[PDB]
C-alpha cells in the first residue's frame, strides 16, 4: 500500500489519524512521530505522503523538510496566512512533483459552510463569523474561520462594509477584523469544533453552522486527500477542488 | 404604474404589502381587498397583477377567478401540495398567457437555505428539517419547510433513508414524515418565522438556519416577482428561477 | 471500596462508567454484566451499588432484581413514567434500607436545564420542548426532555394552555403532547444528546440548551450519586435531590 | 394618572414606550421629548416620572436634571458602569425621596437569563458571553452582556479562570474582557436584540439565550417599574428586585 506517515502521532487528530491508517486496506503507515522525533525516521521509513496535525509553531519547518524530500504532505495544522502559502508555493518550485494540500477543515460540513457562505455573501448588508472550541487550542480565530471570511470578502468586493454605527466600544467587543469581516473566537470546556457565519440584511437572518462534535468527523477528508494527493502536483488550498460542487 | 393588487391588504404581510406597493414608484395600487370585499373590485379596478397572502381555505379559490381574469399572480400564501400546482397548471392551459409564481418564503435567506439543502443533502446520512413560526399560524408544518424537505427527497433519491433506531415512541414525537423527511413544527408567541435544516453523519452536523424577525423581509422578493411576473407565462414554483445561483 | 456493579458494561455509556468506576480511589469494580449476562454474578460479587445504562425494555426486571436483594441501583436507563417509578416504589415498601436513584440526565447542564425550565415557566404564554440525540436511540421523546415537560406542565397549573391556531395539519407535526408541552425528536447521525426549551409571550423567546457532547459528561453525576446513594432510602427522581441549588 | 414623560420619544423604542403610556388607564402621558427639546418640559408638565431611551452620551445628564428635579426615573438607556452608578448614588444622596430605577434589560427573558446565569456560574469550567444586535446600536459590549458577565464573574469568586491556551491571536478574536468573561459583539443587519451566555465543562455545554425580535419586549418590565417606581428611594439597578424570583 501507499505508505503514510503521520505527524502530531500523539495528538487528540493524529492519534485519531493513526488508527485510520491504519485500519485502511490501501494505506501502509510507515511511521508515527510526535514532538521530539526526528524527522528523518519519515524518510528511513520510505514515506509517500506525510498527515500533518501538530501546531502553528512547527508545521512550515515539517513542511520545508516533507517539500525537500520529495514527500506529499496532507495539512491539517492552522496558522496559515497567505505569506505562508506564498512562502510553500516558492518552495515547491525546486521539487515540482510534489504535492502539497493545506485544509483548515478537513469536515464535509465545514467545507460546504465555506462554498455556502462564497454563494450567500454578495446578498447581505452585514457578514460576521463566531467559532467555538475546546479551550487547548493555541490559535484564534480559528483557520476555518479566517479562511471563510477571506471568501466572504473576495464575494463581497465591491459591496458596501457592514453598517455599524458603534461609537463607544470596550477593546475587542467587535472581534478581530479579518478583510472587513468580524471574526469571534470562544474558547470553552465541553467544545470540540464549531462554526457559524451570520448574514443580515432588512428583517432578516441566515446562519450557517457547523459542528464536529469528534475527531472522527476530519477522517474521511483526509483519507480522500491522502488518496488523491498525486493528481494535483504545487498547493492545492482547501479540500473543494477535490469535491464536485 | 403596472397595476397591482392586495389579497389579505388586512393581514400581518398583506398591509406590509400595500404599503410597499403604494410606496414603489413603478406600481400603482389598484385594490386592497380582505375577507369578505368581492373579488370583481380586482377586475373593476383593471388590475394587472395580484399579490396574495391569505389562507390556505381560500387561496384557490382567489387563483382560479385570477386565472379566468387573465390578472397574473404572485402568491405567497401557503398550503400548497403537488395536486394543488398540478391545478393550478390545469387551469392556465386555457390561459396561456397568464402567469403565476407561487412561492412559500419570498426571503432570500429562506431561498438560499432552500438551494443549499439542496447541494448539502447527498453528503449526510440524516436529514430533518424544524420551523419554528408564530402561534397565529393556520398550517403545520410550514410551506417553506415541507417544500425544502422535498427538495432534500429528491436529491437523496437513491441513498439509504435516514438511520432510526426508535423502538418505543409518543405518538408525534419524531415530526411530519415529508418524503422521508421528518419535519417538526414549533408554534410559540413571539416568533415570526424561523427554521433549520439539519444535516448530520460521522461525528458532525450542519445546519441551515433562516430567521425573518420582521416581515419587512418578505417585500424585495415579493416586489421582484411582481415586476417579473411577465416573463414566465404558466406556473412558477418558487423565487430561485428569478435568480442567477 | 464500596462495591459497585455496573450493567450494560458493553455500551456507549456503561463501558466509559466501567472506566469511572475502576479508575476512582474509593470504588471497586464488583462487576461488569451485558446482555445474556445472569444477574446473581451481581450478588454472588457482593454487589452493594449497581450503575444501569441498558435499555427501557430491560431496565424494570433489572430494577426488580436488585430491589428484591436490597441492591442500592443508580439508574441512567430512560423509559420511565409515574406508573413505573409507582411500581418501583411498590416494590421498595418491602426493602426500605435500599435506595433507588433513577435520573434521565447526570449532566450538570440538563439538571440545571430543568431546573431552570421550572422557574422560567409562569412567566411565559408558550413552552415547548425540542430534543435532539443520535440515531441508535430507542426512546422517543428522551427522557430528559418528558421530565422537563412535566415540570413546565406542573409549573404552569392553572395558566392557560400554549396558544395555538393550527387549522390544517400532517400528522405529527406539532410534536408529541406531554402534559400539554410540544416535544419535538430529532434522531440525527453526528449528534449524541441535546435539548432546546423554549418559551415565548409578546415579542421575545428564552431558549434553554444543553448539549452532551462526549458522554464523560455522565460520570460525575453517577459518581456524585453512587457516592450519596445510601443517604436517601427508598426512591428518588433525578439528581436534583442531591445538589443544592 | 401618574403624570409619565419620555424621554428618546422619536427613538425605535422611546416611540412606543409613548405608545404604551398613552394606552394605559393608568398614566398619563405629560411630555414626550427627543433631541433639543429642553428637558424644562418636564418640569413645566408637572412630570412625576422618566422613561428613558436615549443615547450613553446624554442620558447621565438626563439624569442628573431628573435627581435635582425630584422626577422619578425609569432608566433602559445602557452605557453604565459601577463609576455611573456611585454618581447616580451621591446625587440621590440630596434627593433621598427619589426613585431611580435603571436597568440595561426590561425583557423578562433577559432577567431570567442574568439571573440564571447567576445561578449557573460556578458549576462550570468556562463561561462566554456572546450578543447580538442590529447595526445603529452606539454600545459594545451591550449592557445586558456586561451586567450578565459581572454577574458571573462575581459567582465564580474564588474559582480558576476560563482555561484557554491560546498562544497566537488576532487582536480582538477573543473579545472583550469583562471582569475575566470574554464578551462578543455582533452587529449585523436583522437583529434587535440577542445574547447566549454560554458554560462549559467536560464533555458539555449549557446556553442560556434570549432574543427579542420586537422592542413591544421592553414595555410589560417599563410599565412594571413606573407603576412601582416609588417603593423604592434611591437607586434600583436592574428590575429583578421588583420581581419575586
Ligand atoms: N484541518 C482540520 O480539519 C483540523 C485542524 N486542526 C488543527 O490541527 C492542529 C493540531 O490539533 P490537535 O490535534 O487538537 O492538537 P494537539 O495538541 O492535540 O496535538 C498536536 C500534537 O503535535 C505534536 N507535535 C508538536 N510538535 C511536533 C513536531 N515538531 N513534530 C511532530 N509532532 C509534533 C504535539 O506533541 C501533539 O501531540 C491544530 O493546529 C488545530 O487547529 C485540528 C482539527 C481538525
Ligand atoms: N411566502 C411567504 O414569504 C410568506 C407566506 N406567508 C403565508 O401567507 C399567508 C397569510 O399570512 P399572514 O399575513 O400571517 O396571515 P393573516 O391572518 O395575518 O392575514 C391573512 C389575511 O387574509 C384575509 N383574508 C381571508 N380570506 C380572504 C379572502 N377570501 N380574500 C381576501 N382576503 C382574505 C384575512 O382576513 C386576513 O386579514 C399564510 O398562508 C402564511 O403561511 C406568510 C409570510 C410570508
Ligand atoms: N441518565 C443519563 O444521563 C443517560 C441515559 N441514557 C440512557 O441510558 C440507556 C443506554 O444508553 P446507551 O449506553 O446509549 O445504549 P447502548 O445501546 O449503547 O448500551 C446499552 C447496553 O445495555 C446492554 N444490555 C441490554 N440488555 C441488558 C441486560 N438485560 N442486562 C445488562 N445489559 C444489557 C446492551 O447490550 C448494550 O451493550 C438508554 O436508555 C439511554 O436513553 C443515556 C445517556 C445518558
Ligand atoms: N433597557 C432595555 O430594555 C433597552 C435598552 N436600550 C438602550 O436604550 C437606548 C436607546 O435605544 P434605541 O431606542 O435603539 O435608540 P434610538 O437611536 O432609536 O433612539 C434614541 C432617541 O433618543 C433621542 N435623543 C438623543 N439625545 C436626546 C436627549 N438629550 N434628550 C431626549 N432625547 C434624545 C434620539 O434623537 C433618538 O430619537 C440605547 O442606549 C439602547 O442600548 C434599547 C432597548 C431596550
Ligand atoms: O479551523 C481550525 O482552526 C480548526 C478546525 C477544526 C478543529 C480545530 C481544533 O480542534 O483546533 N481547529
Ligand atoms: O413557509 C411558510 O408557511 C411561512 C413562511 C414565512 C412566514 C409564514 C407565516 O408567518 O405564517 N409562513
Ligand atoms: O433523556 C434521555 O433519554 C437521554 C439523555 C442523555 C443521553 C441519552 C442517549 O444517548 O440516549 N438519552
Ligand atoms: O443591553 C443592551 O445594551 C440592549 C438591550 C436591548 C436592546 C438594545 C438595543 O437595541 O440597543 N440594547
Ligand atoms: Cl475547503
Ligand atoms: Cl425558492
Ligand atoms: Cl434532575
Ligand atoms: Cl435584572
Ligand atoms: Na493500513
Ligand atoms: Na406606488
Ligand atoms: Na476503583
Ligand atoms: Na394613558
Amino acid at each position: 500500500g501507499m505508505r503514510v506517515g503521520v505527524l502530531g502521532a500523539k495528538g487528540k487528530v493524529g492519534a485519531t489519524m493513526v488508527r485510520a491508517v491504519a485500519a485502511a486496506d490501501d494505506l501502509t503507515l510507515s511511521a508515527e512521530l510526535d514532538a521530539g522525533d526526528p524527522l528523518s525516521l519519515l524518510t528511513d521509513g520510505n514515506t509517500e505522503v506525510v498527515i500533518d496535525f501538530t501546531h502553528p509553531d512547527v508545521v512550515m519547518g515539517n513542511l520545508e523538510f516533507l517539500i525537500d524530500n520529495g514527500i506529499h504532505a496532507v495539512v491539517g495544522t492552522t496558522g496559515f496566512t497567505a505569506e505562508r502559502f506564498q512562502q510553500v508555493e516558492s518552495w515547491l518550485v525546486a521539487k515540482p512533483n510534489t504535492s502539497v494540500l493545506i485544509a483548515p477543515n478537513f469536515a464535509i460540513g465545514a467545507v460546504l459552510s465555506m462554498h455556502f457562505a462564497k454563494q450567500a455573501a454578495r446578498f447581505f448588508d452585514s457578514a460576521e463569523v463566531i467559532e467555538l472550541h475546546h479551550p487547548h487550542k493555541a490559535d484564534a480565530p480559528s483557520g476555518t474561520a479566517a479562511r471563510t471570511a477571506k471568501l466572504i470578502a473576495e464575494a463581497r468586493k465591491g459591496l458596501p462594509p457592514n453598517p455599524d454605527a458603534t461609537s463607544t466600544s470596550l477593546p475587542g467587543a467587535r472581534g478581530a477584523d479579518v478583510d472587513g469581516i468580524p471574526v469571534h473566537a470562544v474558547r470553552l470546556a465541553g467544545l470540540v469544533a464549531h462554526q457559524e457565519v451570520l448574514f443580515g440584511t432588512e428583517g432578516e437572518t441566515l446562519t450557517i453552522r457547523h459542528d464536529s462534535l469528534d475527531r472522527t468527523s476530519f477522517v474521511p477528508g483526509v483519507l480522500l486527500a491522502v488518496r488523491r494527493i498525486a493528481e494535483r502536483p504545487g498547493l492545492t488550498v482547501g479540500l473543494e477542488p477535490l469535491l464536485d460542487l
